[PDB]
């Protein structure tokens, strides 16, 4: 969110999250951004938008609300795509914003059907940044990898399920797909070790003699997935990770770059 | 129609109309404007919006559908609020419109809980046109007549 910012020089914006966001997640960007000198202003958005819109116009008065206008041209959304459906819809019916401004929505959990109806939504700028998973072309290709047949329900981008996946769900998918490669080396390698029945509250109880050489061998396997490649590094942690970036202007969608933290932001 | 539309000195626009509306009602209007010389296109709306406009875009190519956003930066629609509604909407959503456009909707009856209704789903200028009840001052009074 730093760079998408630092790329389009905002000095002045609103960030916007909701009401599970833990904002500890945006702490070091809120130290950077006052480092730069930027006027960044915080506030959470209530689950019920309708009501939080409602009480502003009450409860604030004109200059305020001119005041609030004009912030409202730059703005960011740390929440949910169904909060901020709800929320930029409000704020554009009410008139807060307009057609010069220029909105980002950040989350790695956006799918296909979220981002075309939040354009749909918008009325000036919108940029979306999601994750974004490598999957073949060839769409017959994408229920594969290698002699590995996927489901076409969790493959098929057409398919209801698919579209409705949470990010959580493919790394599922991919965890057990790792763990059964890990299994299969260390049975075809014939260094199994077997699994042991183990007590937990009993201070006296041992651990399973068995876990240091199976944790070694999930954590140098790979395998390529639904969610691209799945490995771990030294640390113990998956490392790849890949963002879209995408705009529209109004007046629709398109790809504006890619960012990943290896190589970086490309495009503009 | 044709007096607010002499206001706003247009001299080309869009007639939209439901698919229930009888137009002989705007047989003199379009006569009128024909006569001033004005470039009015009409077109019947079909009660569902979703299919007319996704139709569009797909049977439509590109410079027809420039052609028709130009068209549609000055309309007057000539249909039931609910279909209004709906119809702004989709083309609001659809970048059919901008900023720049001035939509007037007229009929004799739509409520202000419609009138509310349609500005919110608006984004360029509209006008609303409908019939209004001279009602008295004082709510008290408005339950009485003598
Ligand atoms: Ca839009
Ligand atoms: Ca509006």
């Amino acid at each position: 969110i730093l760079r998408v910012v630092t790329e389009y020089a905002w000095q002045k914006f609103i960030i916007f999250y909701d009401s599970e966001y833990d904002i500890r997640g945006i702490q070091e960007f809120l130290d950077k951004v006052s480092q730069q000198g930027m006027d960044v202003a915080l506030q959470k958005v209530e689950n019920n938008i309708n009501k939080m819109i409602t009480t502003l116009f009450d409860t604030m008065r004109i200059e305020e609300l001119n005041r609030y206008r004009d912030t409202l041209r730059r703005a960011i959304l740390v929440m949910n795509p169904a909060t901020a459906k709800s929320f930029i819809t409000e704020v554009v019916e009410t008139n807060l914003v307009a057609f010069d401004c220029h909105w980002i929505i950040i989350n790695e959990e956006i799918n296909d059907v979220d981002v075309q109806e939040l354009v749909r939504r918008s009325i000036g700028r919108l940029t979306i940044i999601r994750q974004t998973f490598p999957v073949p072309q060839n769409i017959s290709q994408r229920c594969f990898r290698g002699n590995h047949r996927i489901s076409s329900t969790l493959c098929d981008p057409k398919d209801p399920f698919a579209q409705n996946m949470e990010i959580s769900n493919l790394y599922i998918y991919d965890t057990v797909l790792l763990l059964a490669n890990a299994f299969h080396k260390k049975l075809e390698d014939r260094k199994w070790h077997s699994m042991a029945s183990l007590s937990c509250i009993r201070k006296n109880s041992k651990p399973w003699q068995g876990g240091r050489s199976m944790l070694e061998t999930i954590k140098k396997g790979g395998v390529s997935g639904l969610t691209g490649e799945l490995e771990f590094g030294e640390n113990g942690g998956n490392p790849n990770v890949h963002f879209e970036i995408l705009g529209t202007n109004y007046g629709g969608v398109r790809k504006l770059g890619c960012w990943n933290p290896v190589t970086g932001l490309n495009g503009s």
